[PDB]
Order: structure tokens, then C-alpha cells, then sequence
């Protein structure tokens, strides 16, 4: 085979298939691995409904902020990302959830897009990460050479 300067980027970049096996046992699993996380992504952009994902992760990175005057801001950044119409990466939820996001961005706090959050982890959960698990990539992923 090659042991190509490109080939083994490439392939320093791939999960093992025993990792990537793993990531059948529970979605939180395949979120915390990065490895997982970029093999998702891939699956859901292909499909062009990455935003779910994207939108998660940035809510994700909103949790763990510990300071009010970025948290303020890190809110409108979210909201105008994912939230407001016409947004790039519009996610899609009910305009009473938006409504409150928008009423809260002022005096942000960390749970400012749980509901919004929950709602999208839930879609992804029972819906594309079965469809994930069951494509293709996937599987080839799984699979052990030879």
C-alpha cells in the first residue's frame, strides 16, 4: 500500500473500526469523541442539516461560559447564527422558543437555549443518529481491513 505523505494524513484523521464501533452503544458516546464528532458532522452535512449539530455545539460551548458580559454576546452570536430568520444556519423552532431567546439575550443566562437545545438534541438523537448508524460511511468506518 502507501506510506504517502497524503495517504497518512488521511489516514492519521481516520477513527480506528474498533472506535468507531463504539459509537453504536449511546449518542452521547459518539459526541465525545472527536473522532465521532467529525464522522457526524460529515454524515449531516451531507444531508445539509449540519446546523442541528453545529447549533448544539455552540450551545454546548454557551454551558460552560462563566462570565455575563460574553454570555451576553455569545447569545446574540447563537441567535443571529442559528435562530433569527434567514439565518445561515437556521434551526428550525417554534417561534414562542425564539421569542424568549430573544427576550433573554440582554440578561443571558447559561440556560438561555436548553429549550432550544433539548429540542435539537432530541431530533439528532432519535432521528439522524439512527440514520448515521445505519449509512453506508458508517459502516465502512466499522469495518476491519483485511
Amino acid at each position: 500500500a502507501d506510506l504517502g505523505t497524503e495517504n497518512l494524513y488521511f489516514q492519521s484523521m481516520k477513527p480506528s473500526p474498533e472506535e468507531a464501533q463504539l459509537w453504536s452503544e449511546a449518542f452521547d458516546e459518539l459526541l465525545a469523541s472527536k473522532y465521532g464528532l467529525a464522522a457526524f458532522r460529515a454524515f449531516l452535512k451531507s444531508e445539509f442539516c449540519e446546523e442541528n449539530i453545529e447549533f448544539w455545539l455552540a450551545c454546548e460551548d454557551f454551558k460552560k461560559t462563566k462570565s455575563p458580559q460574553k454570555l451576553s454576546s455569545k447569545a446574540r452570536k447563537i441567535y443571529t447564527d442559528f435562530i433569527e430568520k434567514e439565518a445561515p444556519k437556521e434551526i428550525n423552532i417554534d417561534f414562542q422558543t425564539k421569542t424568549l431567546i430573544a427576550q433573554n439575550i440582554q440578561e443571558a443566562t447559561s440556560g438561555c437555549f436548553t429549550t432550544a437545545q433539548k429540542r435539537v438534541y432530541s431530533l439528532m438523537e432519535n432521528n439522524s443518529y439512527p440514520r448515521f448508524l445505519e449509512s453506508e460511511f458508517y459502516q465502512d468506518l466499522c469495518k476491519k481491513p483485511q
